[PDB]
């Protein structure tokens, strides 16, 4: 193994490597609504200027999941990113309400990692997970969470999706 | 001909002159609807500062032509200034459509003179097109067009002209 | 069609939309070489820098694709992203000429695109080839060639390869 | 008791003076490795100023273990700190080495403290390993890991080491 490789059991090292696959897929689908918004028969440019920082957040995820599996002596192994399931995301709602989904999605699955590294005994695994990831995925899911409950206020559609739309840019 | 004239042809030169009185009649236009918008029954600062400056870049554009003209070592020769086809423009987004009409048959006229410019195998002239003038017009005709599509979500009439318009100032 | 749609080609459309899965494709190889050299017996962070740096680039000119794809009103539509087929890039040089190798076959499907969008008499289109990405590509190649050249002029192995890896931090 | 003591096991009061014991030895070890470094007939100065600098490192580690001592109302026992292994350390790589297996060891070490603190519920004392120790601890590894393999490509010996000395300075 590794020089450096200490106490990183090999089932941690492979869902490391499915984790950064998911965190790009997740970065692909934000790039793809933040250019949905710009269409010109969208024209939601703060939604649009959400998700654009949401999937560099996203890739960021995954390149500290890789600096990581190098850190501990594992293997990167990439996967091919799927295409997002959608190339129109409906309204401004729809497309948070997908995102909300994704999000836990992505809790969900960073929950199974922490699982997995707690049943191998990794307390540096489990506190990366802790420090660096489940903490911004519960915010986000947060932030998200706010922001449907504003839109539907506001609109969800017309005059108050305009609005609420200029709040994010 | 001129000292300088050099692979410039007749056609060419034609074209230009024919040019430079569109892009003064589209910024006549402008003008129309910029203080068409200061009217104190219809009072749309936005819209108004809008075309005001839309106004100004074409008539930008025509100078641009006609200092062309003479680098060429053609004649310009100016032609009355047709008056706009309305004095009254109606809503702002029946402003919008007629404007983005006007953009298109400028850009249409642009890339018929990209043509007679290929056609003669002037590159000083494509390359002139292509740098000064059909990029600025796709841009313009992506703005308005965005514009019409957040107008139609936030109004078009009433409240969400009120805020739409506040958007432009 | 989009409001916006005018002298914009079906199979240009098409063709950019291959353009922008071959770019985020470049992308994912130079982010897998970027990572391969910072493993703990690689460890050769120049090299993870640069192909760091080309990651980043490729991911804008795929970003620069998709917002023309919305300016001139075609539809994106993203597929995915393969993984390379090849991810142990061995040392520095190979990974130098797998990278001079990629671009160039960017390079040859930018000159296709390009015919086509002249086969198509579409002049903001090859405008926009020429001055955002064929100008650049050659730049790269030629780069990467220098880099190649200088580096089996200094190793490709051993002392050489330890101190051309610094000429690139 | 002491008046502040509270959920906190007698074995892991043990067990954080051992690690204080082996933190002031690898401290030790480094210091020697510093000056050895420095011998006329050695002259590496980059090499000193990195085991003098790991120095002082675990010095500062050790401090941290008795000042978290007494914040939980342990009582701190010094004990003897052993000779290093060796006075003289051979080549370069041959510290690197030796100072990659002491910082696994000590890594062991600690991963075997979080076990005694986990199983004794003490969760104020997983989070001190976790934050203040175990991620530094891997950090050095992969330091010293790259380290290594550069040195390995740079030399081991002769010019390589020379130069490779110049990039720790």
């Amino acid at each position: 193994a590794s020089q450096v490789r200490q106490n990183y059991h090999e089932d941690c090292e492979a869902s490391i490597n499915k984790q950064i696959n998911m965190e790009l897929y997740a970065s692909y689908v934000y790039l793809s609504m933040a250019y949905y918004f710009e269409r010109d028969d969208v024209a939601l440019p703060g939604f649009a200027k959400f998700f654009k920082e949401s999937s560099d957040e996203e890739r960021e995820h995954a390149q500290t999941f890789m600096k990581y599996q190098n850190k501990r002596g594992g293997r990167i192994v990439l996967q091919q990113i799927a295409a997002p399931s959608m190339q129109e995301w409906g309204t401004g709602l729809e497309a948070l309400q997908a995102a909300l989904d994704l999000e836990k999605q992505v809790n969900q699955s960073l929950l199974e990692l922490h699982s997995t590294a707690s049943g191998n005994n990794d307390p540096h695994l489990t506190k990366l997970l802790e420090d660096e990831y489940l903490e911004e995925q519960v915010d986000s899911i947060k932030k998200i969470g706010d922001m449907i409950t504003k839109l539907k206020r506001a609109g969800p559609t017309g005059l108050g999706e305009y609005m609420f739309d200029k709040e994010l840019n």
